[PDB]
Order: C-alpha cells, then sequence, then structure tokens
C-alpha cells in the first residue's frame, strides 16, 4: 500500500513542481516513508518519475480508436479529436507533465514522451497524406505540419483554460460542439 | 550591474524549475549576491519573479502590428502569427514561463499572464466577428473559439518542437512558409 500512495504522492509534486523542483526528502515526507524505502524499493526519485510519466502516457500506446478509422480521414481527425479531449478530461495533470517535458525535458522525454507524441502526428499525417493521395485534401500543403496543426488546435484550447475562463465555455457539455467547430474549421477553413 | 546579472540568473533557473522550484538561497549562490541584498533590495524571490515574468509578456502589451492591420481581417491574422513567430524566435524562454504559468499558476498569472493572452485572443476574435458579420468568414463558427484555434495552431508547432525534431523543419528560413501554411488551413481548411 505504501506503493500506492509514493505514487499518488509523486505524481502531485512532480506535477506541481516539475522533476527539476523535487527532492527526495520532500517525497519521503509527504508519502510517510523513509529515504531508504524510496532509493532501495521504489527507484529513487527518478524510479518514481518515471513510473509516473509512463502513467501519464499510458494512453499513447493505445491508438486503435484512432487507428481503427483508417480509410477514411475525416473519420481518422474526429476520432483523434475525440481521443484527446477525453485524455483531457480523465487526467487534469497531462498538460502539466506534456509541457514541462517538451520545454525542460529529462531523460524520461526522449524515452517516454518523444515517441508518444511522435506516433500520434505520424498518424494523423499519414491519414492527410492518403487523403491528399486520394484528391480530397489539398496538395500544396505539408501533412506533418497540418497534423501539427490539428494537434495545436485541441491541446491550446486546453492549455489555454485559465486565461479564456470567461471568454468561451470549457464545459464538458459542449466537448462534442467544439470537435464539430474544430473539424470544421481544419477541413474547410473559416471563410464562408 | 548585480541587478543585471541577477535578472539574468532568475530567468534562467525560474526558466529551469519555475516558481515552486526555485529557492532565495538557490538564487543568491547562482548570482553571488546576499540573501540580504535579495530579500531588501531586489524584492526577494517574488520581485525577482514578478519582474522576469513582466519582460518575458511584455510585448503583449505593444500589439499595434496587429492592431493597425484592423479593418482586414486577413492582414491581422497574418501579422498575430508572423508576430508570434518572431517573440518565439526572440524569446526561447517564453514557452517554458507560459506554459508553467497556465499549468501550475502563481499570483503573477492574474496579475500577468492571464490579461496578456486574453487581450490577444479578444483582438483576434473581434476580427473574426467583423469578418463574420461582412459575409467573408461563416457564421455558425464561434470567434472566441476560432481565435483560440488559430493561436493554438502556431503555439503549438514551437511547443512540440523537441518532439517533432525529424518530421518536419522547424528552421527560421521556413517561418515565411509556416505563415502560408497556416493562413491556408485556418481561412480555407485542408479540403481540395
Ligand atoms: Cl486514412
Ligand atoms: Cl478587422
Amino acid at each position: 500500500d505504501c506503493r500506492s500512495r509514493l505514487m499518488e504522492v509523486a505524481t502531485e509534486l512532480f506535477a506541481q513542481k516539475g522533476f527539476y523542483g523535487v527532492s527526495i526528502r520532500e517525497l519521503a515526507q509527504a508519502a510517510g516513508a523513509s529515504i531508504s524505502m524510496i532509493s532501495y524499493h521504489f527507484g529513487g526519485k527518478e524510479g518514481l518519475y518515471a513510473a509516473v510519466l509512463q502513467e501519464q502516457f499510458a494512453c499513447f500506446g493505445q491508438l486503435d480508436d484512432i487507428r481503427g478509422q483508417a480509410g477514411d480521414p475525416l473519420a481518422v481527425m474526429t476520432a483523434y479529436l475525440r481521443w484527446t479531449i477525453q485524455r483531457h478530461r480523465n487526467n487534469p495533470q497531462l498538460l502539466r507533465f506534456y509541457t514541462s517535458e517538451l520545454t525542460n525535458p529529462t531523460p524520461c522525454f526522449a524515452a517516454i514522451v518523444s515517441p508518444a507524441i511522435a506516433s500520434v502526428i505520424r498518424l494523423l499525417a499519414e491519414s492527410i497524406e492518403a487523403g491528399m493521395t486520394r484528391g480530397l485534401f489539398r496538395r500544396d500543403l505539408h501533412a506533418v505540419n497540418s497534423a501539427l496543426a490539428l494537434a495545436g488546435m485541441v491541446n491550446y484550447f486546453f492549455l489555454s483554460t485559465l486565461a479564456t475562463e470567461g471568454l468561451t465555455s470549457h464545459s464538458p457539455d459542449q466537448d462534442e460542439e467544439l470537435i464539430r467547430q474544430y473539424v470544421a474549421i481544419f477541413t474547410r477553413g473559416i471563410m464562408a
């Protein structure tokens, strides 16, 4: 059971202060574990951080709701948006770790974060590439940059929440309408 | 001169570890200043952090390159992209502070970060609103959510750089082409 309480405490301290702001003394104190339990049995600060980040990014190795729509690029893009919104609703901590690693990487960035993000961007880009070949999508746009644009739309909506509280709804009630809006912008733009 | 060296040291330590990961002892040690100089003359950890964040967000109070294009929504959107890219090229530290505050806010979030971001989003939304009234833009999309989408495109391109190194160019040589691509997606979508 002190394994579970350590995972909780590690997630909340590393989420707050990042890997570079947390000490093993703080982890032990917050969990009521000894520095020795932590170092010898739970992999130290580093082992706990790796375990926490692996849990944060676990869902990125499970892309079948998106991959399963291949053959219909619009359905792929829609599934990607729905999946991404779900991820954020289920895990309020994720953008803390995701942005902290992208802007102040640890050794876990190359091991866990970078391949997770790249796998998703690739998947989207492949679908865009297929749509371009088919003539559904315009051939003067670059598939990866286009994928990054879609990913940016949805991820910035959640990232900017605290600064935009009175400017738009962030209620989960409106998530399906957000998907409708971002699918429309990405595929058809804002032009009349 | 120890004022200048303190600002440098504060920017680099707060950029790395965030406000919540930096101690006044670390600041003094890194700058070769006493804890007393810092507390009594430079406003302590908090004063230094406020000064650093104010410098990080200073350019957000200077939006005339964007505002000056009002009357032509496309020119506003283009100017916004160009300005945002410039900001990131001139200040590699900015997304560290920007994401850290949005995900782990300090008292400086409400004072500095939130109004800076809101002022830009408002400006974009107003231009989109005008274009909708004029019939240039579709009336079934929400202006603020659309503004957030454009902001998300460009900000995610820089945010995701470390994870996408081999997937697309991030060379400043290609910044004008990026603007061309993101203007095209936002206004016309990816459809043929
Ligand atoms: Cl496909
Ligand atoms: Cl306008």
